[PDB]
């Protein structure tokens, strides 16, 4: 689990966000063109501050054991995680891709694998902060993976919610209106940006129906004010074309403005799963 930075080989870069870089390499200590791909994760520069926030992010990911959330592989130090390679990329662009291949029942194989991954989460006290289908990584047609960490919190010991406002662009479309007001992030405003998850799902990723174009849209500098007041008057992102009523409702429930009136993750999964069987 110590990797050395002279056998990383670059192949390409996967992408950028929150701070981070993630490249794919090659690991071949052997020089021979043998070793395993891997994905490797950066800082885009390096403050003592970010490091410390990375050296979090790195024990966080390091404690996780679940079949959807992205395998922890070691470090190589410029501190740098290794993670395995999951080589159908994130679920947003996967979906996008083959959105005229990809049925209702196969969404909600994927929706039910991402409420174990959080629910699971769920149960170090982790809030996640950043749930968006750019963050969901494919590993094969079966099978997604919470595949980053970057936002990532420890409950204090005492507390239910965690208060945090950081420097840099927020996602603040995937926002629960708690952490758009008060900044208080909790497994309910997770909850409700899993709402947003499964809005994108059934939106087939579609570029005019994206969450940040239909609350555009909605409200026509002080975009945050806007925003706040449109969920506040009950002002939600529509029913996706083609969604059902009763898919539609899961969305509507994880958008309460009452934070303790949320699903829980298990009550989502057990939702879902048996709609896919109805459906089966
Ligand atoms: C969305 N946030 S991020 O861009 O910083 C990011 C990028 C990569 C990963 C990541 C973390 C751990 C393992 C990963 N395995 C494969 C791919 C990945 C593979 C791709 O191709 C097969 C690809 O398409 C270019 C891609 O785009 C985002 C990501 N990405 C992996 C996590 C966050």
């Amino acid at each position: 689990t110590q990797f050395e930075e002279r056998h990383l080989k670059f192949l390409q870069q996967l992408g950028k966000g929150n701070f981070g870089s993630v490249e794919m390499c090659r690991y071949d200590p052997l020089q021979d063109n043998t070793g395993e791909v891997v994905a490797v994760k950066k800082l885009q520069h390096s403050t003592e501050e970010h490091l410390r926030d990375f050296e979090r992010e790195i024990e966080i990911l390091k404690s996780l054991q679940h079949d959807n959330i992205v395998k922890y592989k070691g470090v190589c130090y410029n501190l740098k995680l290794i993670m395995e390679y999951l080589p159908y990329g994130s679920l947003r662009d996967y979906l996008q891709k083959h959105k005229e291949r990809i049925d209702h029942i196969k969404l909600l194989q994927y929706t039910s694998q991402i409420c174990k991954g959080m629910e699971y989460l769920g149960t170090k006290r982790y809030i996640h902060r950043d749930l968006a289908t750019r963050n969901i990584l494919v590993e094969n047609e079966n099978r997604v993976k919470i595949g980053d960490f970057g936002l990532t919190k420890v409950l204090p010991q005492d507390k239910e919610y965690y208060k945090v406002k950081e420097p840099g662009e927020s996602p603040i479309f995937w926002y629960a209106p708690e952490s758009l007001t008060e900044s208080k992030f909790s497994v309910a405003s997770d909850v409700w940006s899993f709402g947003v998850v499964l809005y994108e799902l059934f939106t087939y990723i579609e570029k005019s129906k994206s969450p940040p174009a239909e609350f555009m849209r909605m409200i026509g500098q002080m975009i945050v004010f806007h925003l706040i007041e449109l969920l506040k008057n009950n002002g939600r992102l529509p029913r996706p074309d083609g969604c059902p009523d009763e898919i539609y409702m899961i969305m509507t429930e994880c958008w309460n403005n009452n934070v303790n009136q949320r699903p829980s993750f298990r009550d989502l999964a057990l939702r879902v799963d048996q709609i896919r069987d109805n459906m089966a």
